[PDB]
């Protein structure tokens, strides 16, 4: 029941409730001649939303939007961009105009700017360094340290024991690496190995691309990228 690309038509966007208070965003975009599916989170603090990442896009972000509004109606405050890539603050924009405080860290931020990305506002303090965790409302925001990006963060809700991993964890589906270019491959198997002592008893796993699933996910990562890192 998990939406897949077939049944989202480029520029909708659908919602997935995972647990209670807890659902992911699904929304697509082209790329290269391919059509991805990309997912984000969405989590519930108390009477408004906390939304994690943009819906990749201006068009897919407004459209997120208005589907919250329809499905849940419940105001979105406050959100966080995953790292500096176009399909973590494609949108930051639409937030913004829509009275979403829009948050990163300076690193994330730093790298957007660079990059010539939107530029989410707020700074989120204290994630710098590696195995760094913060509160943030009904989530926690950790910084595992470098795999797909220098900055990722991933972000766990302990009401409902979902861990998001956004785009440094892979579906089982993708049985190769993605897009690498910013990624340091070096790093990630340690960075994964954080997550794992960090947070052994998350129920759901969500990656940035694809089908959510368990813990094994993290496992599944580390196969991938190693299996890049021997490439010859
Ligand atoms: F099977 C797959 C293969 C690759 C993906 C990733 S599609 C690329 C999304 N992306 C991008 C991106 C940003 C702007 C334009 C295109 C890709 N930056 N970081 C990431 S992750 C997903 C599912
Ligand atoms: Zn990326
Ligand atoms: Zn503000
Ligand atoms: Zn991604």
């Amino acid at each position: 029941e998990y939406p897949t690309v077939s049944e989202i038509p480029v520029g909708e966007v659908r919602l997935y409730q995972i647990a209670d208070g807890v659902w992911s965003h699904i929304a697509t975009q082209s790329f290269d001649g391919a059509v991805y599916p990309s997912n984000g989170l969405i989590v519930r603090d108390g009477d408004e939303l906390l939304l994690i990442d943009t819906a990749w896009g201006a068009k897919n972000t407004a459209a997120l939007l208005a589907e919250i509004e329809k499905q849940i109606g419940l105001p979105v405050t406050r959100a966080v961009s995953t790292h500096f890539h176009d399909d973590r603050v494609g949108g930051v924009d639409v937030l913004r105009a829509a009275g979403v405080a829009t948050y990163a860290s300076p690193s994330t931020r730093r790298l957007a700017e660079v990059e010539g990305n939107e530029i989410p506002t707020h700074s989120l303090e204290g994630l710098s360094s590696s195995g760094d965790a913060v509160r943030f409302g009904p989530v926690e925001l950790f910084y595992p340290g470098a795999a797909h990006s220098t900055d990722n963060l991933v972000v766990y809700v302990p009401s409902a024991s979902v861990l998001y991993g956004g785009c440094a964890i892979y579906e089982l589906s993708r049985t190769s690496a993605g897009n690498v270019a910013d990624a340091d491959l070096a790093e990630w198997p340690t960075s994964i190995e954080r997550i794992q002592q960090h947070y052994p008893e998350a129920q759901f796993v969500i990656p940035g691309h694809g089908l959510p699933g368990g813990l094994d996910l993290l496992k599944h990562t580390t196969n991938v990228v190693k299996a890049h890192t021997n490439r010859s």
